[PDB]
């Protein structure tokens, strides 16, 4: 399938080259998979989600996304226009308040929530969790991420926006999950992107168009935007049968565009997420 005048990032992870604007992907489009978006919520009513988004948990007075961030990430995962995996099922877990902040205890609870809740969902093609959040190093946060992964969920987490080594942030620094840095439309490392040996992969993160609350759209930047590209890609590839929740990060690294990014510090992977789709 081909989506013309796609957002650049969608075009990028189906291309061996930057600078194109059509997204190509297998029409299965992640159908039968599920991706949890652990964030500020999701505006499920957005036309862009087509009935495939739902809130399943909140820790606050509402499960509505009063921020927009979680809605944007969800859109990159699976919205009809802005999403990688255009037929996945999207589940919102609001660990972050409408100001975009959250206690680590709450985030940890959300992670263990997802590890259990998947057993209450129909996801025959597999389960992904996307975590466009983080703060300073916490072993208990990492451990929760590792449990969720261990439980059979493909965990994708943002590297962070400090232009520093991701080793000092959680859950970025958890080795067993898939830590995602950010790149721009010219295949440069995003200016803010964290780096380091604990990065697994890069995805598009600068000037990423997606859904926003109030039925809207906007372009923003962050490793928060890169993470759901990889989360969606995982779900898409699991639906294709190509990989599993346990092996998808590795598979994505294996099949990445290699050596194409600039300003990747020595010791950091030079791998850009790529669906290897050939129509």
């Amino acid at each position: 399938a081909a989506q013309t005048n796609a957002p650049w990032g969608l075009a990028r992870i189906s291309s061996t080259s930057p600078g194109t604007s059509t997204y190509y992907y297998d029409e299965s489009a992640g159908q039968g998979s599920c991706v949890y978006v652990i964030d500020t919520g999701i505006e499920a009513s957005h036309p862009e989600f087509e009935g495939r988004a739902q809130m399943v948990k909140t820790y606050y007075y509402s499960s509505r996304d009063g921020n927009g961030h979680g809605t944007h990430c969800a859109g990159t995962v699976g919205s009809r226009t802005y999403g990688v995996a255009k037929k996945t099922q999207l589940f919102g877990v609001k660990v972050l308040d409408d100001n975009g902040s959250g206690q680590y205890s709450t985030i940890i609870a959300g992670m263990d929530f997802v590890a259990s809740d998947k057993n209450n969902r129909n996801c025959p093609k597999g389960v992904v969790a996307s975590l466009s959040l983080g703060g300073g190093y916490s072993s208990s946060v990492n451990s929760a991420a590792a449990r969720l992964q261990s439980s059979g969920v493909m965990v994708a987490v943002a590297a962070g926006n400090n232009n520093a080594d991701a080793r000092n942030y959680s859950p970025a620094s958890e080795p067993s999950v898939c830590t995602v840095g950010a790149s721009d439309r010219y295949d440069r490392r995003s200016s803010f992107s964290n780096y380091g040996s604990v990065l697994d992969i890069f995805g598009p993160g600068t000037d990423i168009l997606s859904t926003w609350i109030g039925g809207s759209t906007r372009s923003i930047s962050g490793t928060s935007m890169a993470t759901p590209h990889v989360a969606g890609l995982a779900a898409y590839l699991m639906t294709l049968g190509k990989t599993t929740a346990a092996s998808a990060c590795r598979y994505i690294a294996d099949t990445a565009n290699k050596g194409d990014l600039s300003n990747i510090p020595f010791g950091t992977v030079n791998l850009l997420a790529y669906n290897n789709y050939q129509a």
